[PDB]
Parts: C-alpha cells; structure tokens; sequence
RNA sequence: GGGAACCCUUCCCAAAUGGCUGUUCGCCAUUUGGGAAGGGUU
RNA sequence: GGGAACCCUUCCCAAUAUGGCUGUUCGCCAUUUCGGGAAGGGUU
C-alpha cells in the first residue's frame, strides 16, 4: 500500500492508482501541503525543483472534482505551453482511478475551432496558458462559474509585471468564493508580498529555501564571448552526455549554438518561441524520447519541464535572473536523480555569477578546461516516427506496441518512448530499425486501420 | 393556340436553349398566361388543371430574379408535403441550369436538423420547404429572409386551409412586406380565395380553367360494400393489368391494410403514409417512379403535385372527404398531355359525396359492374431498385453512375438509386469503390 | 530581452458547402484548416 | 381524418460528435446528439 494513505482521504480507488503508477512514498512537499489542499485552504508552496509539485496540487483538486457534472471545477495556469501540455498529461495519469474526467488543454498553437467544439462537452480540468483561456473566456465558450479550485504553476512568474494584466483579467472571470494554490520552487520577496492578492488567508508552506537545491553538481567556466561555441563543443565531447539542455538569452543566440552543434554533428534541436508550434512539440518529443543528444532552448525551458533522466544543463549565458539560472539547472536532477550543470561567464555576467553566488551562498567551482582537447561526435540513438491519428483515433500505447512487437516484426526492445497526442502518436525506434519501421509500418496496419507515418527529419 | 417562351420576350438565350434542351418545346396555358405578370413582378393568384405546369411557370418567374453572385436567400417556395417539395426543388433545379452555381436547397422533417444548418452556412439562393421545419429554422436563426424577392405557395388552398394557417403566418412574420408572392393550385374554393389575399399585395387572379375543366381522364365508379373493397380492387388490377396504379385511401390503417392484402395476393405494392420513416417514404417513391412497383398505396400525403411520370391508372378505394382532394387525386394520371383511367369505390355512405363530385364537375357518373370474381392474376413489377452510397455529396452525375437494362436514375443528397431490369453483387464507381444495397 | 495573445495582407496544398452532359475515373465556385512569405498589434 | 411540426419519459441501433480505459494492436465503456427506430404518453 502507498503512504498516500496516511492522509486518510484519499479513496481507494485512488490509492491504487497511485500503487500502479509507482507514487509510493510521498515527497516532502506532498506531505505537507495536501492535507491543507484536501481541507480547502488556500497555499503558497516553495519546494525544490523536480520535488512533486504536480502532484501536490493534482491530488488536491482531483479530490474535488464531480464526473458527473460537465462543468468546469478546476482550472491550472501554467506560463509555456509545452509545461500546460506537460502537466495536464500528468494530471490525466493521476485521474485514472476516477473515469470519464475530461482534462482539456487551451494553449495558442491550436487552432481555435477546435478547442470551440471540444469545450461544448465542458472538461472538468482545463490547464490553460493566459491568453487562449482569456480568449476563450472573452468569447463565452469557457465558463468558471462552477470553479472549486484555480491553480498557479509556477506563480512567481505567473505573478510578474509581464503575466499580471492577463491574471487580473482571468480571476475577474473566476468566482471569489475559490480555493486558490499557488506553486513555485523560487519566490522572490517582491511577487512574495503581492501574491496576497489572489488568495483569501493563505498558509505559507515554504518548506526549501531559495538555497536548497536538489542533488546538483555546478561547474563554472570563465570565457569570452567568442570562445563560448569552442569550449561547448568541447564540452560536449569531454562528457558525452546522454541529453543535454543548453540555455541560451536569445532566440538568434539559440538557433546559431543549434546549428554550430550540428556542423561538428553533435546532434542538436533549438527550442524557442519562433518555432511553429507542431515544430515545438515535435522537438520536445524528439529530445525527450532521445532522438537528439542536445536541446537548446530559450528560457521557454527553464520552468517546470519534467525530461526523465536528463544528464546535464549548460548555461551558455547566464540568465538574467538568478531565480531563471534556479529553474534552467532544476532541469537535472530530478525526481531523486543527480545531475551536473555547467555555466559559461564572460565578463559582462560577472554580476549574475556574483549574485547567483550570493543568492545560493556557495563558493563558485570555475573549472579550467584541459590545455587542449578535440571535438566529438555525439549521435542519437533513436528516431521518432510520427502516426496521424491519436487519441481522436483511439490509438493507445499497447495497440502501436503490438502492432511493432507482432505484425511489422520489430523487437520490443528497439522501441522507447510512446507519447500519445491528441492528433498523433509518436515512437521512438532505434536508428538502425528506424527506416525499416517506416516502410513497413507505410504499408501495414495498426489497430485494423491503416495509417500515415512519417518519419520526422 | 401554340406559344414559344420566346415570345415571353424577357428570358435570355441561355434559358431558351435550356428550356429546349428539357424538352419545353412550347408553353402551356398557365405558363404563357400567367409568366408575363409574373416577370413583371406583379403578385399573381393562378389556377390550372393538374399536370399542365404551373412548377415551371413559377420557378421560370422566380428565376428570372436571382442574383446568383449574392449568395443570400432570394426566393421561397412552400410545399404541403415533404416529397412534393423535393420534387418541385429538383424541377428547379432542372430548370436552374441556365445559371450557374445556383443553390437551391430543400428543408423538410425526417432530415435531421444539423446537416441542414451546415448547409445553410452558406445561404442558398432558392429554399423549398415545408413549413413547419422552415419555421424551425427561421426562429432559429439559421435562415434569414431580409434579401427575399420572391415568395411562392404551391397548393396555395391548401396552405391557406386552418391547419397551415398559423404556421404560414408565422413564417410570413419573417419576409419582407415589400415581396413578390405567387399563389398556385389546381383548386380554389372561393372561402380560400377570399382569406388569401392577406399574403399578397394587388393580387392577379388568373383562372385558367374552370373548376369543372379536367384533364382527359376517364371516370367508372363502382358500387361495392365497405368489406369487398379489397376483392373488388384486386380483381379490378387483375382484369386492367396496369403498369403502374395509385390507390388513395382516407386512413394509414386502411392504406396499410390495402397493402399487405395486395402483397399476400402476389400483386406488388407499396405503402405511402405519414407513419413512415421518412427514408422509407423517399425511397418508396424512387421506387414506385422507377417501375420497381406496380402499386403504390397511399393517403391524400401523394395526392396533390407529385407528378409521376405516364402513370396509367389511380383508384379511390374510399371517396375524398373533399372534392378538391378528389379532383387532385385524379389528377395524379393524365399529365403533361396524357390520358388516364380513374376508377372510385362507392360504399353506402359515401353516396353523397359522391354526387357532390358529380355536381362539381358536372359530369353524369359512369357505373360500371363487377368483372369477375376468380383466379387472382399476378403483378410482377419489371424493375428493381438499387441504393448506392453516395449522391450528390460524393460528386456522383448520373452519367458517371451510367443500355436499356437501366431504367431511371435519381440523384439524390447522401444517395444514388437506379432502376434494373428484374448487378447488386458484380458491383459490391468513379474510381472509388461504393457500398450497394439491394431494395 | 524572454514568454504569453492577436490583427492586416497576398499566393499555394487539403477538406466543408454547392454548381456542371443518362457510357464513370474529373472541372469549376465560395468558405475554413493548416504550408508559407509579407507587414502591424500588447 | 390526412398532412406539417414538436415536447415528455423509457429501452434499442448509430455518430472519431465529446471524452475515459493494461507498453505485444484489430477492442471496451461514459455523456451528448440541432442523429435514426421502438413503446406508452401528451401538444400545436
Ligand atoms: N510521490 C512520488 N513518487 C515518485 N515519483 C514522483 C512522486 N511524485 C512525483 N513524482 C515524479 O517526480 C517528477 C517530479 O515532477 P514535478 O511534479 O514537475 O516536480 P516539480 O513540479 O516540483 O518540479 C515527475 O516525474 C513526477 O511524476
Ligand atoms: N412547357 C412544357 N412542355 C412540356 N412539358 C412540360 C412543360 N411544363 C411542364 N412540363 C411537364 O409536365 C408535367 C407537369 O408537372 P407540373 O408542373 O408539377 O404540373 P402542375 O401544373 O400540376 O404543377 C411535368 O412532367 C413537367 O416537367
Ligand atoms: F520545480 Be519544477 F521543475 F516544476
Ligand atoms: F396540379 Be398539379 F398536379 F400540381
Ligand atoms: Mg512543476
Ligand atoms: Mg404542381
């Protein structure tokens, strides 16, 4: 049996998906707020990255939630649209013990008219980004009249000067009479103190302070700029990193450190904002599943991200805020796991070095790279084929499986990670299988219906 | 005295050579008398007899007027029954050819509500409708009539009878005051005629024919008890051995009944009436045009417009209540220039109602007796109608479907049916492989 | 700077809504989904 | 009477309409239907 049941609320039903789903022991943030969440009370969390957040607040407003009434109980704001999409999955897995809950995400990307005819069933959960749900909310196709509980992920930057016209703008929607979380593993003095403006008496559960880190080794580089891209490279070919996320401050900083990792064929993908959005998504299922050694991103990374087993973060710059070099390192290290993150500092981030040094009060360990050291490949060990279809098409992950272990005739061991989207499936095959897969899967069948696949670049 | 449509001195070329191409050599009366007012825009009340083509000579009127670049709702046309309003779309249709790009759309009950609400995002130009699901869609929002020129009522008396009366107001509720509207039927009791001039505004009353001028149709009526009815009728198709008949009844329960007792004898029927599915209707009517049937049974739901093609013989196996039903009845045969046989059953207490038709039309009736009362002779109907998935809504021309094997083709929205000799398996189109069901 | 939204164009591809000859395998027209590329919004 | 429209219930069949469900497939459920039948009730 789980710890869960310590809480004695929980029903069991949900103690024994929690049991399936591997959620044995409670994380110290779990521990401390879901009593408070289950009673009703608004909180403000500070938890370490990659502690169990999620489930902290999921658990929570899952508990409160009606099948049987089709209207909109629960609503979670996240800042990015790839952590929305990111946490509603997580929330889903964590609704299996209750049947037929709707969990809907609204972020821009989508097309609007979808989403408009996917709202005239209400979901019980919508995880949202501010503006689409504002959009919707302006339009009249989403309604929170209904609303237990309203979310904050990531609240100190939900709560910033750039966020806080369009979270006004929401809760006006939003009923007074709602419990409000708020969740963040950074909470700096000033959003701290106005946060006490979406919450009606909160209880302040700070359970790690700012300088708490989990388990994550921090090396420090002296460079100029022009020597970033060498010494990266480099790097790269001294640690062989199995994935690794590099953290740029700029988009045109982003792509070119992508594409000089990709001309000494260290196998690279940029994240960032001028991307389409199917080619935001595809990227974070393609590094996720390792079908790319390297992710370069923006800051549209640095929060809430939860990639498995991810090896090491590079700051290529430091970020303009310490709490930003907080969560971009808070990639690694995860979930009990170590990790390594290493930060190049030209002289113009002498001051970010000195106030990271300040805010985490540890002594900064800059490493001298060797004398000289050459440049490596790095390539992935798998490639994603992309089946049209998902969950509109009623493809779960067993159906592509058999499909692959049976009638295509592929090893069950050549196939990783299968990540289930509302218009696709995605696989992760290994690069030695994978053009054989697509031909075959080309003329085959999967589920009786034959699919389109695409193998993606 | 013959008429050309040129003469109208109003149509263009292109719907001269269409009309040539339909066939529509010369005008009827009603068209050469009644077009030129009606082009002119004057407000038209018009009576003819049954099967001289009063569709034609208000769809010729309507069309003149559409503006086919101005994709709004022009011109309405309301029908009794739901049959008989896509019968007059599609002669619009066929008559629409001259314009391109031309929606006229159908709105009747037994479709459901949300394929017709896509459709009508983008506004037809021409709406053919019964009313009640017209006014459905008018409160609901999805059809406007704001750009209205034209507003047509076929069987006008009957749409203007107490049973319609609340539903037409209603509708009229929605068109603009400042409106064409043309009134068209084969019959006008004067009560009628004076309540309907509240829909129009100086009204033409054009009476091409007296009430008591009929088409060439031959009348026998035979005395016979309310039990015997179903004997009589079956040794009368025994004896006449039509290739198609109409029997009208009064009651679903009779019609039904008159039904199954021909199909029992060996004697193909089929059953029209307002308890059926409404694809059960649609497709009882291919059916019976298509010769997949020698009989058709039905209530007064097919005695008025429907027009069946050379259709020989209709029976009154009980006397309308009314005697404009019965002179629409008869006026199922005997169209477009044909002649026809209408026999009526007389029981007892229908003797006055009788007479009341033979002081209408002012004809002696012919009585004639029984034949015979031995050996039920079979009636095999000499085609079979087959359904292929697909219709207008998979780009389906008859010419694609496409000798002498085949009889008519009807095009419908979802469907194609085709009438066989007494194909189904060896076709189980276009490229694309379609689903075939045999009827 | 970085996210989070949108409007204005202007061409492709595909599909909703219709039109087109009783010897098929297609051609139009309007709309809305992305595929773009152009400018503007917070 | 006969048409032209519904509304209540209450069971079928159907709908990638909207979702839920085991990582060796071809499926199983829930709601809604401005989708079709049945079987009683009513209404215009
Ligand atoms: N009680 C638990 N036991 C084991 N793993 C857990 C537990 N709770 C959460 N996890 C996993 O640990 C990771 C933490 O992800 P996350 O919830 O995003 O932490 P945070 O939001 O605080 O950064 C996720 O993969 C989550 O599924
Ligand atoms: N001018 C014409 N020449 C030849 N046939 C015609 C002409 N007008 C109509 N028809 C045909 O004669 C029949 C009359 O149908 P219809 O117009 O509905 O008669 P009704 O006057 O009773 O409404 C139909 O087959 C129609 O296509
Ligand atoms: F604090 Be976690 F990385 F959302
Ligand atoms: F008068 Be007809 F038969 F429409
Ligand atoms: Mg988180
Ligand atoms: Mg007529």
């Amino acid at each position: 049996m789980t710890a869960f049941s310590t809480l004695n609320v929980l029903p069991p039903a949900q103690l024994t998906n929690l049991n399936e789903l591997g959620y044995l022991t409670m994380t110290p943030v779990q521990a401390a707020a879901l009593p408070a969440i289950l009673a009703g009370k608004d909180v403000r969390v500070q938890a370490k990255t990659g502690s169990g957040k999620t489930a902290a607040f999921g658990l929570g407003l899952l508990q409160q939630i009606d099948a049987s009434l089709f209207q909109t109980q629960a609503l979670v704001l996240c800042p990015t649209r790839e952590l929305a999409d990111q946490v509603a999955g997580e929330l889903r897995r964590l609704a299996r013990f209750l049947p037929n809950t709707k969990i809907l995400t609204l972020c821009g990307g989508q097309p609007f008219g979808m989403q408009r005819d996917s709202l005239q069933h209400a979901p019980h959960i919508i995880v949202a980004t501010p503006g689409r749900l504002l959009d919707h909310l302006q339009k009249g196709t989403v309604s929170l009249d209904a609303l237990n509980t309203l979310v904050m992920d990531e609240a100190d930057r939900m709560l910033d000067m750039g966020f806080s016209d369009a979270i006004d703008d929401v809760i006006r929607f939003a009923p007074a009479s709602r419990q409000t979380l708020l969740f963040s593993a950074t909470w700096p003095e000033a959003i701290a103190a106005i946060s006490g403006r979406v919450q009606r008496d909160p209880l302040a559960i700070e359970i790690d302070s700012t300088d708490a880190l989990p388990p994550i080794e921090q090396q420090f580089y002296e460079t100029s700029s022009k020597g970033k891209i060498p010494l990266l490279q480099r790097l790269l070919s001294l640690h062989q990193p199995s994935s690794c996320v590099v953290f740029c401050n700029t988009k045109k900083d982003c792509q070119a450190v992508c594409d000089a990792l990709n001309e000494v064929g260290q196998s690279a993908l940029s994240l960032h904002g001028d991307l389409e959005q199917r080619d935001r998504d595809q990227t974070l299922v393609r590094f996720a599943n390792g079908s790319a050694r390297v992710l370069v991103a923006t800051d549209v990374a640095a929060r809430g991200l939860d990639i498995k087993s991810l090896e090491l973060v590079v700051n290529f710059e430091l970020a303009w805020d310490p709490e930003v070099h907080v969560h971009r390192i808070g990639r690694t290290a995860r979930a009990g796991n170590s990790g390594l993150a290493i930060s190049f500092c030209a002289p113009e981030e002498a001051q970010r070095a000195n106030i990271i040094s300040d805010m985490l009060q540890i002594k900064l360990n800059w490493q001298t790279p060797p004398a000289n050291s050459s440049i490596a490949t790095l390539e992935a060990e798998m490639a994603t084929l992309c089946i049209d279809g998902g969950k509109k098409a009623k493809m779960r992950p067993g159906d592509v499986l058999g499909a692959l272990t049976g009638d295509i005739g592929l090893d069950g061991a050549d196939i990783g990670k299968i990540a289930v989207h509302p218009a696709h499936v995605y696989v992760a095959v290994r690069q030695a299988v994978a053009h054989k897969a697509w031909k075959q899967l080309q003329g085959g069948k999967i589920k009786g219906k034959t699919c389109r696949v695409r193998l993606l670049k």
